[PDB]
């Protein structure tokens, strides 16, 4: 048996993951896990799956818990308690934006391996976070289209001899408009997304193009790439979910229909791959692929993803932080689209950036972020 | 560093592998090297790389040599003592046809690995290489977009876990044609195709698709496939050369430039890589990749290949004689397009069919298949 501890049950990537577990009783167990908010889930997960230690996001939810359950924790320390839980054997990150960061870190120091949902624990403290898998011997396992693509065709490969990787990108809502249409899009089209779903923090940032730019800069410290080492390229039917090229120009793709299970269980059954039982992916039916060149003018945020990358130090952190923000805002028809890209350009333009931050400077400005005032 | 040795040397593949060598003198250097035919190419290639041993078509030829170095040999022997010349660390078999297979087994005992750029053997030797290649202690690397594919897919992977494999298929000259068209084609018509490069048989295998038939034959033996694996799919642009999906629905592939520099080099290299100046592929400018199902009805040269790996034994050997003599035919204008796919057809269903041919009989069976009356 191994023993998996969900960290962002309540969502997609965490759905999606409790299914792998109802599809696998004989090699996996739900020992552990986190929900925000959907507490009825929990009530259906717990009443199914027998785990241990339970998490909300929120004391006052505690008690609507207590019947089905006796070890119910809550909040900022409910969460480290779920994933430094010491029967966990595998942990699953699937929370959004920086809330996972801290547990992660604290689930490493307690020697456990990681599979990586959550993008943003790498954007604001990737080679703080790699740097602390090394030193407790434990590894960091993606889960994630896009980069557990580049980790299978990393197998048996001397990690040394890649010329670039490439990213691909699906477009979001608005890839068949120019900036001019851009004025006048409502949330409900923005959260009409073409390939997946995913939920919606994840809809918007795929529109607007800062999903992909997130995953740049984690790719960087998964695989220890430069900067001209990353590509992307349009991809508009989302089946090619990546691509490396090696030094002697061949190249190598992994393909699927955009669904989730696979990246998950693989991050599950690692380097061992079992059975999944489901539709396989049928290049004929999809008859023909795109490709695209990337426009930098169209999605600027990949814009300021490149370049908080090449700034480095903090400078990921308020990319990161302000788009969690401005994301927010713009659901609650607070701000208009564009606004996303303007907000983000101001703080960065503005920033005092921290070369090399500790852990607590990162959460500092994370919080100096996401508690100042837009206006 | 490591000793190469090529046999079809004078070859259009051997010489691209002679530039592989050529760019990477940190890396090879060709000990040994065969050449019929073309005496020329050997003084070109005896001034340069100054190897330790050589071989010509006739004994004949052996005077123009001496003067060059010493240790030069001839013959059915000549090609074996250079394929199992002490100091080769990888020998590349080049030299095309029933010629190839036995310095091929000889040179499997010898302990050399083996870099299969014949076709023949294993569409012909399949189970008898492999077992002997297993018996020996030695790995069968493929130059071969195709088979380098499935070879760097399955690199870092446990293959008793591959649902399927598929070989892309770009559909010959006449792609876009219907067999009723096929009555009106012509040799120059059916020559219109990038495969141009040292087609003039390939071409036409890749016409009739008798090309990915064979490679599915060497596929089966290669990697220890079933049948019902094995597929196989159009796709025009012949950019992705080809898929491997595993028990968890992951799907693996290998996309490339129609460069077989790039498979020669890493069969050179097998577990590790190493620079290759040439120009990437560039996605951006290839738009698309189109993906249209195989017909078996439209391509009866893919179910023969099919029909061979069905019944095993003997048969494969008919096939590619069979295909070998209508292909040849067809291009001295005595045999018309069509044919070839009858031609082979009787052949076959009329063959008497061994169940484990040895080399003797496989050789037999070849020979007189060539040789015969049609
Ligand atoms: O793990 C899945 N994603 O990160 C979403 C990929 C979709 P896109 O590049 O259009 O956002
Ligand atoms: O061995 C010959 N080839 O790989 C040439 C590929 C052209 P075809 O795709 O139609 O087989």
């Amino acid at each position: 048996m191994k023993n998996i501890a969900i960290l962002g049950a309540s969502g997609s990537i965490g759905q999606q993951a409790i299914d792998v577990i109802a599809r696998h009783p004989e090699s996996f167990n739900l020992i552990s896990f986190t929900v925000g908010k959907n507490i009825e889930f929990a009530i259906e997960v717990i009443e199914k799956f027998k785990p241990e230690i339970v998490s909300v996001q929120d004391e006052a939810d505690v008690e609507r818990l207590k019947p089905y359950h006796s070890n119910i924790v809550s909040g900022r320390q409910g969460l480290i308690d779920v994933s430094t839980y010491e029967k966990n054997d595998l942990v699953l990150n699937a929370l959004l934006g920086s809330v996972g960061l801290e547990p992660t870190m604290k689930a490493i120091e307690a020697g456990k391996n990681i599979a990586l949902a959550n993008k943003e624990t790498l954007v604001v403290a990737g080679k703080l976070v790699m740097t602390h898998a090394k030193r407790y011997g434990v590894d960091i396992l993606p889960v994630d289209s896009e980069h557990a693509a580049i980790f299978q065709c990393l197998n048996g490969e001397d990690m040394h001899k890649i010329k670039n990787v490439t990213i691909t990108a699906s477009g979001g809502s608005f890839r068949e408009l120019t900036r001019e249409q851009l004025e006048h899009v409502t949330v409900g089209d923005a959260l009409n997304h073409p390939n997946w779903s995913m939920g919606n923090k994840i809809t918007i940032d795929s529109a607007t193009m800062m999903n992909k730019g997130f995953e740049v800069i984690e790719a960087k410290w998964l695989f220890d790439l430069k900067i001209d080492q990353i590509k992307t390229i349009l991809h508009k039917e989302s089946i090619i979910h990546s691509l490396v090229e090696f030094v002697d120009t061949s190249v190598m793709a992994q393909l699927g229909t955009p669904d989730m299970r696979m990246p998950i269980q693989y991050a599950f059954t690692y380097p061992e791959r079992i059975e999944h039982r489901a539709p396989s992916l049928d290049l004929v039916q999809v008859a023909q692929l795109h490709f695209q060149e990337m426009d930098l003018d169209r999605y600027r945020c990949l814009k300021f993803a490149y370049d908080a990358l090449r700034i480095g130090g903090s400078m990921p952190v308020v990319l990161n932080a302000v788009n969690e923000v401005a994301v927010a805002k713009f659901l609650n028809h607070e701000i208009t689209f564009l606004e996303i890209e303007h907000m983000i350009e101001r703080e960065m333009s503005a920033h005092e950036v921290i070369p090399d931050p500790s852990l607590e400077e990162i959460l500092e400005i994370d919080h100096y972020y996401k508690t100042k005032s837009y206006e």
